């Protein structure tokens, strides 16, 4: 059922979706180790993810979360950086791909930072890069992110599949330590996030 169409880099919403990507870059503790070093993208593509049976199992689960938290589902777009990309478009967020060894438990994990997600593209720290080349800082291999809509509701805060905290809907990691780090978000529904936007890029070396 998913369709993707392409967006028109004159298209307004081409704009905001490639300056949300590419002002979200950060430097990573691990010096480029997982995701690559670069300070920014070079986006190849923008296409907008539609699929009317998947867009209404997260408006359904919406609608549950906006009523158990006074009206207001707690919306967000949040990045998506997955080897699943592909079997996600098509089929929905699922438990398998939830993060099992994840810091907040085994969920699906997104990021302000499309830099963070951009670590998870090739695997769990970086896998062994690109397919072809086995490098975690290919400039030349293309690469996709999700740029996603996504259902937080009661957020339970964390300074620093399984089950929600009792009483609440998703997940925050809080940085606490590095203070350029934006926030980082756990679901335990897949039917919490939706696909909204997939992005095709690669990496830019630094001058
Ligand atoms: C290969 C397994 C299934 C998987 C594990 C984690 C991710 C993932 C993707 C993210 O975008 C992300 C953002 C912030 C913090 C952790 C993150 O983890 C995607 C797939
Ligand atoms: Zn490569």
């Amino acid at each position: 059922g998913t369709i993707l169409i392409d967006l028109s880099p004159d298209d307004k919403e081409f704009q905001s979706v490639e300056e949300e990507m590419q002002s979200t870059v950060r430097e990573h503790r691990d010096g480029g180790h997982a995701g690559g070093i670069f300070n920014r993208y070079n986006i190849l593509k923008i296409q907008k993810v539609c699929n009317k049976k998947l867009w209404e199992r997260y408006t359904h689960r919406r609608k549950e979360v906006s009523e158990e938290n006074h009206n207001h589902a707690n919306e967000r777009m949040l990045f998506h950086g997955s080897p699943f990309v592909n079997a996600i478009i098509h089929k929905g967020f699922d438990e398998r791909h939830a993060y099992i060894g994840g810091m907040f438990g085994a969920g699906i994990y997104f990021a302000e930072n499309s830099s963070k997600s951009n670590q998870y593209v090739y695997g769990i720290g970086g896998g062994t890069g690109c397919p072809v080349h086995k490098d975690r800082s290919c400039y030349i291999c293309h690469r996709q992110l999700l740029f996603c809509r996504v259902t937080l509701g009661k957020s339970f805060l964390q300074f620093s599949m399984a089950h929600s905290p009792p009483g609440h809907h998703s997940v925050t990691g809080r940085p606490s330590v590095n203070g350029l780090a934006l926030a980082e978000y756990v679901i335990y529904r897949g039917e919490q996030a939706y696909p909204e936007y997939l992005i095709t890029y690669q990496i830019m070396r630094p001058e």
